[PDB]
């Protein structure tokens, strides 16, 4: 890549100065998730990132799911599961399992890739020092909301000691599972999770990283994609939109009409995708705002 | 309890007060393990000393093993072991389960019961924000010193980042497994950990939950059990233990003469042993000082 | 105090926990007087317990009387009293042999008592630093409120200052005297002030130390003494009250009314009544609550 | 005294100047006795010179003595003395006494007296927050050293902690009673405390009140008085001088030799003495300075 | 000065103290100009006054114009005015100029004179750090308001930033241009900046160096001069007064409004007139306050 | 600049992460002069860069001559020169003007352009707060030394206190001016007084813009141009260099002897070279490392 004149490698660099302005000592929440999570070069390259968001004096935060590596770990354990709808009710036994392999084993990845850039990532789950707590959710199965077992929202948040560890100049690394108001631990959604951390926080903005190019209203018309839409136009197009996006849209939503500026619905499968979208204008992302 | 006269209750209260002052304010290291982690009223009986700890401004600082619960994950995930003298040959594999079983499931109850007193507990690693690294430990069979895969011994502790944690009132859990100094993840012996860690952060004492009674110097016999020793009369003896109390002693040895004011060997299977052994003389635990 | 079973010894210290977690990091106020404060092994062991709740990371203030010293100095200078009803004229003469007695005798006794633990004793009055101040009080006699010359209520507390001392590790020993707007040093009540202060600081708890097992409420009926009770109908029965119980029941109501979550009237014969009273539900004494 | 022309009035107060900048931020060690302690105005004027240097951002430290008090305390109290050489036997009854007459009457006037400028002065002895240790002296009478009960020297100083009392805007007024190694409480010199704790705190000047000019050579030839003299001829000077002259001098030759830039022998009969010797070069004093 | 007898040296500087309370830890705004500024002995006590506050904890702010320097600079430039009324037009190249002096040299000067005393003084514009903000201002020219190019009046001031500039024990002096909202910097009448600042800062004072003994009110009769008025009354007789008393009149009046608790107008010819006026009761100025 | 793939402006972004790592936190002082300094639009981009450089956690620290300037406004104002070699003698009226310009013109004008990106720039000599000192310097003409007036070098700098300017997240532009051991304002040439700084500072980087690609080591074959040269031969070829060459290596040799880990000329006419020299590999510039 230095087969490229050196004055424009300058005005790249210059050309982001007003989003390091904007975003120098905020909160950024990272939803990470899909591809930009299985591939090792796009893996490397999120870590990379987030050290650049550190080492830029701005905050990152990463919340992870991991749906996948869970059904294969309870394949492995032969542990048969129960479905209502399409969801697997989530047995005690399913959730120290869940627990044990998003905190066990996808977090301590993404932790130890950021740190091969520096002392930077923690990883933590809503029960350390009671960090958060959740709240049991029911989903709407064929009309009939109904249980699943021990899933969860997230219901409050420790804002004050988790602003400290980011100031502290740490990385969170955060596994979506928290004890309810009894202690018994619950798991959750990660989309939705990383919504509510981001306006727990006073966020500045919320990333999304999906495998997609951003948001069609009209899929698949390849022109029905928007780059910039408003709360109000969102909540109208969500019973329109495919069954995967619904958690990543309903999850901006809440998040912009929290109060957070702007969320970023963004392609998880482009190399280096959050400084594509935070420090240029050539972004393939969506930008939901307030409207 | 309270058939037990007021004035007595008094007394023991009271014949705290020394033991309070010795300690407040100072890091105690608490290796846990064997039937105290197993038993849900030891358990429970653990973690309430934790805070107890915590709510007299004493700094306590939990380090846990796992063997077992590796061994029947292990098994369940019909992961074939290979055997090098006694020691399971820890390959990436084997590695991956133990860090998943002991961050991910043992040490997240430990941080669980502690936290039903209170938002005290966190857990980590060696891998969060670089806490320590280790380095690769051979071990020796039959005479000959041989690899055994990515276990090793801890190498060197961010001191000043754990004391923050303390001093912050948080209870770490700290569950043995860090990056070497290229970055590849190590199970390390929780004995030998714990007595690292307390060399580093400067520990008043390095309690260790074992099952016995304390120290035989001539097992079986019942007189031969001591309530104190010094290091140079321990180093004579270890070569005459038992195979378990070898961990246990040669942490204890190398803790006290690292600069650790005293190392207790206590029983695991007493309620509340913690409590007992620092707030009390009736203590049955043998103390290890240096000489 | 050991052919007591040590299983014994660690219940009692463990049902200590749940009232070291109410009072962690918490301001409690300690009238201390009556023979609490005569025979050498009762002040030993408040010394000691004064040092047991600062060992603890509690807040003790302690704040004492020292009637029938006052009576013996003055007998001791031949200084004639003057009498309206049951009250000594507190003339400028008597309060210089008062305050000189309570905070250069008796202060300075409890000070050095509490100082054989640690440097952790400090002596203060309302002078210090303008700590305090008083109002000059008239009391009533044979139905004619009247003057009696120097003595007082607190007036108003410098909050914030006491508390810098207190977080300093620091026990204050308050001796009762405190200047009028004007800068006329008064004497108050004892009782009163430690009501007064204990409101002021925020205080989770008021001890009052008395020589009595507790309020009866038909003295000398056996049962009609009780544990506890609200300030409304404490309210009701204090004009049924002996002359002395008085001045502990006002100083309990105004504190618990004032926001003090709980006073309790405590029997300072019994050695370590302070650590009865707090860390174990056998104690004697009545607890008063908002009702 | 406004018939004095307003330019001369300047010319007075900007002469303070180098001398407002050599204090700034700096302690001054006050030994304060004599007659500027029994004449109201002088006792007002030192107060009010105490508020002065406060007011300056200056750390005054007050030490006062009280010889003459306790004694007419002891007559009153019919307290027979025993007498070696010229000195009172200071039994643990002679101490009571006057430890209560020093902390509870003479250092509470001079609190009360500065207070009235704001919430400065606060009391205290050896005792509290054993802020400084004595440990037992012996004189000598007739050739021979004896003991003539619980007198001391200052031992070792909570040099930090008095610090942090000045740097709150704090004075301390100090009366000398210190604890030994054992808790037992001793009366120490008020001059040689003095000396001893301007050279604990790192003083910038030690000044010396007494009821004279200043130092004269060959009392009493008039033109004998100096203004400036070193450490090295004063303590030549030293066996030739007043009985009541010993204790002044050795107090400023121990100060100046412990590193305290310089000590002040002062007129206490002169209104405002301190300002008179801290911001003018018309000071009859004289400055003892290392050589 | 030393013919003059040291007991009445004494009482000037005991009689300071009651202002020196007053002025402890608080801001003091000084606008310097005219002949305490041209002559050098009264700048080098100007200078001298500055280091005696700082040396009190006191927090001067030295707020300073340069009208002649200005004119004098175009002159030997060979700028050629425009003049609207009586008023020069500030083109650009003017306003170059004027903050090139103002900044460049008059400040700087002042700067030198004050750091003699120690590193105290700091010179800074509205341009350092954003510190203030100007807004474009038009005058009034025989009845009509019209532009005069780049002058303006105070918009908004960093008031924090500020206090933090004083409490490290720095002197700002201060040249007045600042930046309007578009960045375009103008200069400001030097009387309105400093009530603008005085203001802004909480400061407990403004003094205004005049080349007068102080307001009369029927000038030129003698006994017409005031020593105090309130702002109602000042209101009313501002349109009678002298050309150039009224900028510092109407400073002095927005000031007090705007919750300054006293104007002062000062003869900057007298030496030493700050020391004067503030530790004095001698003082030839008249003070503004609110009524 | 879009007509330019979007993966190709991830890479020049992502690939700036490791001098971001090595610069966050640290100081890099930066001599700003030449073209850069004319150049509207290279002046825009310097101030940008600076800017750039705060909103990364970076403390830039600016350094400006203007020998140009100086000149200019002499003849303007007709100030005949005086001429030893090729040295103007700097008279105490050519330094009036000197620092009138550099501190009330050049400085200024760099404050407002950084200052439109934040309230960030703030501009001082050694003057303000004594920040620094000069040292007379003589120059050395047809062999001999000599005098040419109130020119010097940097003697001592405040570092404590401008660390804490940059902590505060402020920019300093200096001009080069400060007082001699007397308070004599001399002149300093801007490439020392740089190096000086970076010296004193602990700077990582000194960065030297000037009018060049980089140093020729035989001007001008195209060929002897070098990107990197240690201190050693750095040294032996300076004898060999041009006459505007000289001060810009000698202040390189000066800085990285001193300890400043590099120092680099890099070419003031690349538009945004200050971004292009730390965060690219492509850099036009010559690395100065020790050796
Ligand atoms: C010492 N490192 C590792 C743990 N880090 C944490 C982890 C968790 C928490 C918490 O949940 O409160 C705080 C610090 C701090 C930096
Ligand atoms: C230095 N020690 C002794 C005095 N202590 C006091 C005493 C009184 C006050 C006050 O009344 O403000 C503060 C500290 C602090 C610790
Ligand atoms: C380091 N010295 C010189 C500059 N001083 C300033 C100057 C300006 C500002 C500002 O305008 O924010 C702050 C400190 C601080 C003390």
């Amino acid at each position: 890549i230095e087969a490229l004149p050196t004055h424009i490698k300058a005005q790249v660099l210059a050309e982001a100065l007003p989003w390091l302005k904007q975003l120098h000592g905020k909160v950024v929440v990272v939803k990470y998730g899909g591809n930009a999570m299985t591939d090792d070069t796009l893996r490397r390259a999120f870590a990379a990132d987030m050290a650049f968001l550190r080492n830029c004096g701005i905050h990152p935060v990463v919340v992870h799911g991991g749906g996948p590596q869970i059904t294969a770990m309870l394949r492995r354990l032969g542990i048969e599961g129960d479905f209502k709808g399409g969801f697997r009710v989530t047995t005690p036994e399913v959730l120290d399992v869940a627990r044990m392999v998003l905190f066990g084993q996808v977090g301590r990845e993404l932790v130890n890739l950021i740190n091969a850039h520096g002392p930077y990532a923690v990883g933590i789950t809503g029960e350390d020092a009671q960090l958060f707590t959740a709240v049991r959710r029911s989903v709407t199965v064929d009309g009939v909301a109904t249980d699943i077992g021990l899933v969860g929202d997230v219901d409050q948040v420790n804002t004050a000691a988790m602003l400290d560890l980011v100031a502290a100049g740490r990385i969170p690394v955060v596994s979506t599972l928290a004890p309810d108001a009894d202690g018994v631990v619950h798991n959750i959604n990660a989309d939705t999770a990383a919504a509510a951390v981001a306006e727990a926080l006073g966020a500045e903005k919320l990333l999304m990283l999906t495998d997609i190019d951003g948001l069609y209203t009209r899929w698949p018309d390849r022109d029905s994609l928007v780059s910039e839409i408003d709360t109000g136009t969102l909540a109208q197009l969500l019973p329109t939109l495919e069954s995967g996006m619904v958690p990543k849209v309903e999850a901006c939503l809440r998040a912009v009409i929290g109060g957070v500026p702007s969320a970023h619905i963004i392609d998880g499968r482009v190399t280096h995708c959050v400084l594509v979208e935070l420090f240029t204008d050539a972004g393939t992302g969506t930008k939901v705002v307030r409207g």
